[PDB]
């Protein structure tokens, strides 16, 4: 159903939903955590990662995993493949906890996503000629403390992106990325067996267990 409550990740606030840039659905906030980002070697930043999807993943999609606590859920990595490939809309809103560039940020996940790719042996160049329309987009955009990137899983392979300096929930998506092995390896990358947040995997749990209560 829909999620009541917010979730605080080193002070920031996730409200319990969203509707994502351009949308008329709102999603339900499933769980929020943390990750790291390493720059030059010197430097871990910190961002906050809330994970959003259509109220329905609960009412339908994941429906057998009823009656499992949350610390059923977390070890269970078919859940989570559950999760990732439930046929509904999704969002990941990413805070930033310090500052970043926009090549800094977007260059780091897109070193995520083409590790995931070449695990699964699916970096080809239409995945290379996506992970370019990402890195062009991300290279225009600053990312000072508070800002916020909204991933926006409009389709199974349609990615919509869109940003704001303020932490403001924008009007409309500002690109998209079409490409299906690119979306599905950033869901990946928050919510993989690899996962750069097993704090958010542990939330995510945790409300999914709520909600199908
Ligand atoms: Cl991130």
């Amino acid at each position: 159903g829909m999620a009541v409550t917010k979730v605080t990740v080193d002070g920031i606030e996730f409200p319990p939903t969203i509707t994502p840039p351009g949308s008329s659905k709102s999603l339900t906030l499933l769980g929020a955590g943390v990750r790291g980002i390493e720059i030059e070697a010197i430097q871990i930043k910190v961002t906050a990662i809330g994970v959003y999807a259509e109220p329905e993943v609960i009412a339908s999609h994941l429906q057998k995993w009823k009656g499992k606590s949350a610390s059923e859920l977390v070890e269970d990595d078919g859940f989570f493949k559950d999760l990732v490939q439930a046929p509904v809309e999704k969002l990941v809103k990413i805070t930033m906890i310090k500052g970043l560039t926009g090549s800094q940020y977007g260059g780091a996940v897109e070193e995520n996503i083409k590790d995931r790719l070449a695990a699964l042996d699916k970096y080809s160049e239409a995945e290379e000629e996506a992970l370019e329309e990402f890195r062009e987009f991300f290279k225009t955009k600053s990312f000072p403390k508070g800002s916020v990137i909204f991933f926006h899983w409009s389709s199974p392979s349609t990615l919509q992106i869109s940003v704001s300096t303020d932490g403001s929930l924008p009007e409309e998506a500002e690109a998209t990325v079409e490409n299906a092995n690119v979306a599905a390896a950033l869901l990946d990358v928050f919510l993989g067996k690899n996962s750069v947040s097993p704090s958010t995997k542990a939330s995510v749990a945790e409300g999914i267990s709520a909600l199908l209560m």
